[PDB]
DNA sequence: CCTCTGCCTCAAGACGGG
DNA sequence: GCCCGTCC
DNA sequence: ACTTTGAGGCAGAG
């Protein structure tokens, strides 16, 4: 994620974020983090402090939530792609057993080189879907036009869905992409320090006047506002602009009929999951398609 | 105003019966 | 609708 | 991660 940026867009660029009903997304694509939902789903399904899992002990909360939550979204009429990341755990095992799952249920999938927000971002860039449906803002930073929070939250949450759009941003707060990816540093990345005594109001200040990092820490009083040592900004600087990602027009993305005969005998027969609770999600993922 | 820091509170998936 | 036990 | 974890809201100092 970036520091505070959801916030500082609601103070100071209200108009870059568009609040939406879900039937207006209805035959939409978008592109989710599978390996952070799979991360997300760890955690949140549990049974006695421990996760869902058959007889033998294997997990299955990852597979569980994976499969409500995609049949929820096409119920909607939205149709995901999954992105995993490229190079409590998200192991390898979890990863095949829930593209095996997508596969059985006809979902398509993509793995990214890298860090699937990027590849994410790329997605949207090349048109291959409408947004990424994602409460990580560093998806704006690795240029996606459209972001998209709160879409699978339940009703009962009253989350209001909201689009945030890029260009807006940029036009809101007077920058260009790679002005924006300085000030997304300023506010704290995950990929290197933030300068201490610089928040949010100053670091847009700073961004606007100087246009990048380099001649912000020329301008900057030394004595007031050191920067960490070996500071690699231009390293993260990098690393958002031009990430390494999948090329969208690869893999052809495709939505198919689900495979009920093998969805039993894999979620039944070795997850054991209940049979009529999954005969009825595949009835619901069928009737979504129409 | 602005940014910390420390203290605090509470959500964290989906389903289905009552 | 919500509450809350259960899912595996 | 619910016999825990962490993100965010708040108040006040500097
Ligand atoms: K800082």
């Amino acid at each position: 994620g970036i520091q505070g940026l959801a916030k500082l867009i609601a103070d100071v660029a209200p108009s870059a974020i568009r609040e939406n009903d879900i039937k207006s997304y209805f035959g939409r694509k978008v592109a989710i983090d599978a390996s952070m939902s799979i991360y997300q789903f760890l955690i949140a399904v549990r049974q006695g402090g421990d996760v869902l899992q058959n007889e033998e002990g294997e997990t299955t909360s990852h597979l569980m939530g994976m499969f409500y939550r995609t049949i929820r979204m096409m119920e909607n009429g939205i149709k995901p792609v999954y992105v995993f990341d490229g190079k409590v755990k998200v192991t390898k095992q979890h990863n095949d057993e829930c593209k095996h799952l997508l596969s059985l249920m006809g979902i398509p999938y993509l793995d990214a080189p890298s860090e699937a927000e990027a590849s994410c971002a790329a997605l949207v860039k090349a048109g291959k879907v409408y947004a990424a449906a994602t409460e990580d803002m560093a998806c704006l930073t690795f240029g996606s036009p459209v972001l998209m929070r709160h879409l699978t939250a339940s009703e009962a949450k009253k989350l209001p869905i909201q689009e945030f759009h890029l260009s807006r941003i940029l036009q809101e707060l007077g920058l260009n992409q790679e002005q924006f990816v300085d000030l997304c540093i300023l506010l704290g990345s995950d990929y290197c320090e933030s300068i201490r005594g610089i928040g949010p109001k100053r670091a847009v200040d700073l961004i606007q006047k100087h246009k990048s990092i380099e001649e912000i820490v020329r301008r900057l009083d030394p004595n007031k506002y050191p920067v960490p040592e070996n500071w690699l900004h231009k390293e993260a600087h990098q690393l958002f602009l031009e990430p390494e990602v999948l090329d969208p027009e690869s893999v052809e993305l495709k939505w198919s009929e689900p495979n009920e005969e093998e969805l039993i005998k894999f979620m039944c027969g070795e997850k054991q999951f209940s049979e009529e609770r999954i005969r009825s999600g595949v009835k619901r993922l069928s009737k979504s398609r129409q």
